[PDB]
């Protein structure tokens, strides 16, 4: 009869290893765009120079041939370009054939099918399916990625460590992306199709996806509830009733599966580091290039002037306007990909923040913002570039504020505080890579007050004493918090100082909890004089009002008879007592590993509800739940449980253990499996 397909061979394994895709637990066809791709076709019988085979493959809910979520092409003997189908082979049955993609393809599911002309007769079939991703091995993709070891850190890394803490302490907390977890790739591109943009008009928003750029932008909306319509819910109050605390998360894959399982229901709660984290997920499933970037220091400017604002009272407490305007830290990331739309110049690294701070064309989005851009202060560029900038060259400015008199006035003047050690992992290892002299010209420099001038012009067209406070003693949870307050005259005399200090509890952001702990001195210091006051904060004093963040905002508001306030200011953090996870043998794939959970009480009451929080991809299949006995004072508590490993390589074993006198107190425990 006429001809037709009996069979079909995707020769899957071949083609996801050449296409670098092996690495998703999914059974299905991924591809990446540019890149060719071989089939067999078992055919009835032999084809004849009468006959014709065409393909057709389409996307989105509105298959389009001018939008490219559409193409018809012939089964050549050469290659076209676009999307092509090449004979290479044709033995009896059997054909080899070659298709190919065009590198500025839509991304994401797509059909394929058969339309044969034979006999002087016509007929279709559907062939099947296949996911098709971005090629960041393809030098004319957008999302080129020269470099090998960069490639695979930003695109087939799914364990990652995020920098937090303070510019006093840079720490760190692992976190489990997991784009090769199941279902994940599959959620990801479930994401696209549930956008603003997408239920506005579907029809462009799939054409449009063939742009990182605009799937970059669309992520940034999407990892947020915001908007009534994405999956992190944000909350930095400190209450976190109905849902989870933010630092107990550990990675990606429980909140995009829970964000799908709960219906698309908001997925409660998160904060910065999460945001990012699982942005990053979503960015590196899909092929473009993405890291975790944190900066310290960061600015919130709500008015665009390059200059944030901070109050206090005579009395040493910080004021609520503006407590949180400069977070201590704030995460966001950065997409890898050219920039056609700002020319050659600004291609490279492109800033994404899908943390709910800024309304952006009134949505809750932000990026991309070329790097490259933001440090020459070239702010009219597009995306969200003033707000990026001010976010690391701010003015920091200090306010003294009187309630009963109402009068406010200008303390001091800081333009080297905000953006500091700005961070992200380095290619390869657990190393700190600072990537500062990305964003800004070193402080202190032409460039750096040049480039602040360029940019504040295009968008808006003595003392006597030394502060200081410093720790004294390991600081953490549980522990008596021992502070001193040092101060020295440098004129030549002998000055009275008052001194009004105030201790406060606060999320990293700034947000104020609670005063745990205030009081005032005078002292009267001789020429070059050198003072001690100390300052001692205990458990019970701060217990109460702690959060999962461990900081406490000390400040101290000193003055002399005829001078100016020297406002000394200092964010401390307390160290959680001691997780540790141990492996008891050697790790092997597919062999059973046992693991041991060690956690030691150093209260004088007891732990309760403690539960233990394992996860880690290629080690454990999702995220292991354990509840843990009551554990009492001074006492220790081995949890042992058995792992078995996936893949083989370097893995990363991330743990979390709650109770409640310890929210959130993580462990990490680098893993390698062998063959
Ligand atoms: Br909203
Ligand atoms: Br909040
Ligand atoms: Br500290
Ligand atoms: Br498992
Ligand atoms: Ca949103
Ligand atoms: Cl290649
Ligand atoms: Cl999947
Ligand atoms: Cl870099
Ligand atoms: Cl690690």
């Amino acid at each position: 009869a006429a001809l037709g397909v009996q069979s079909i061979n995707w020769q899957t394994a071949f083609n996801r290893q050449a296409h670098h895709t092996d690495k998703f637990s999914s059974q299905e066809l991924i591809l990446r765009r540019g890149q060719n791709f071989q089939v067999l076709m078992i055919m009835n019988k032999g084809l004849g120079s009468n006959e014709r085979l065409e393909f057709i493959v389409s996307t989105g809910p509105y298959p389009s041939e001018s939008a490219m979520t559409k193409a018809v092409f012939p089964l050549s003997n050469g290659s076209s370009g676009g999307w092509s189908a090449v004979l290479q082979a044709s033995n009896g049955n059997t054909l080899t054939i070659s298709i190919s993609s065009p590198a500025s393809a839509p991304i994401g599911r797509y059909t394929m099918a058969l339309q044969i002309f034979s006999q002087g007769g016509i007929s279709s079939v559907k062939l099947g399916t296949f996911i098709l991703l971005f090629n960041p091995w393809l030098n004319v993709d957008s999302v080129f990625m020269g470099n090998h070891a960069e490639r695979e850190e930003y695109v087939q890394e799914d364990a990652g460590i995020i920098f937090v803490g303070s510019t006093n302490r840079i720490g760190m907390i692992g976190w489990n992306f997991g784009q090769f977890e199941e279902d994940i790739l599959s959620i990801c591109l479930s994401i696209l199709d549930r956008s603003l943009n997408f239920r506005r008009d579907a029809a462009t928003d799939v054409a449009s996806r063939n742009d990182p750029k605009y799937v970059g932008r669309v992520l940034s909306a999407m990892i947020n509830s915001n908007d009534d319509n994405g999956v992190l819910a944000g909350n930095w109050s400190g209450t976190y009733t109905g849902g989870r605390d933010p630092r107990s998360w550990d990675g990606s894959v429980e909140i995009l599966k829970n964000w799908k399982k709960s219906g698309l229901s908001p997925v409660r709660y998160g904060q910065c580091w999460v945001f990012a984290g699982t942005l990053n997920t979503a960015l590196r499933s899909l092929g473009i290039p993405s890291r975790v970037i944190t900066n310290f220091n960061s600015a919130h400017d709500t008015d665009r002037n390059l200059s944030v604002d901070v109050y206090y009272d005579p009395m040493g407490n910080p004021l609520d306007k503006g407590s949180d305007s400069v977070w201590n830290f704030h995460v966001w990331n950065e997409g890898w990909f050219v920039r056609s739309d700002l020319g050659p110049s600004y291609g490279g690294w492109q800033v994404l923040d899908a943390t709910p701070q800024e309304r952006s064309q009134g949505v809750f989005q932000c990026g991309p913002a070329s790097v490259i851009g933001v440090r020459e202060g070239d702010v009219q560029l597009n995306f969200d570039m003033p707000f990026i900038f001010a976010e690391v060259n701010a003015d920091r400015i200090t306010w003294l504020y009187d309630n009963t008199t109402g009068k406010q006035w200008k303390n001091s003047v800081n333009s080297h505080t905000i953006g500091r050690y700005i961070s992200t992992k380095a290619v390869g290892s657990n190393a700190r890579m600072d990537v500062t002299d990305k964003y800004k010209y070193p402080e202190g420099s032409d460039q750096e007050r040049q480039v602040f001038q360029k940019a504040l012009g295009k968008l808006k067209p003595e003392p006597s004493i030394i502060g200081k406070l410093k720790v004294a003693g390991m600081l953490a949870v549980g522990k008596e918090v021992n502070l001193v307050l040092l101060l020295k005259n440098l004129s030549r005399d002998t000055k009275t100082v008052t001194v009004n200090m105030t201790a406060w509890t606060i999320i990293y952001n700034g947000t104020l909890v609670h005063e745990v702990w205030k009081d005032s001195a005078t002292m009267s210091l001789d020429p070059e004089e050198e003072a001690e006051h100390p300052i001692k904060i205990s458990y019970a004093q701060y217990e109460r009002y702690l959060k999962s963040d461990n900081m406490i905002r000390i400040t101290a508001v000193c003055k002399v008879p005829d001078e100016s306030e020297v406002v000394v200011e200092r964010d401390i953090i307390l160290d959680n007592p001691t997780l540790t996870l141990e492996v008891l043998n050697e790790a092997r794939v597919r062999k059973p590993v046992n693991v041991q959970m060690l956690f030691s009480n150093p209260l004088d009451e007891p732990v309760r509800d403690c539960v233990l929080m394992v996860e880690g991809s290629g080690l454990l299949l999702g995220n292991l739940k354990i509840d843990v006995p009551t554990l009492g004072p001074k006492e220790r508590s081995r949890v042992r449980f058995d792992i078995l490993p996936s893949r083989s390589g370097t893995k990363q074993l991330l743990a979390d253990f709650s109770c409640n006198k310890f929210p959130a107190i993580k462990a990490m425990l680098s893993i390698d499996v062998a063959e």
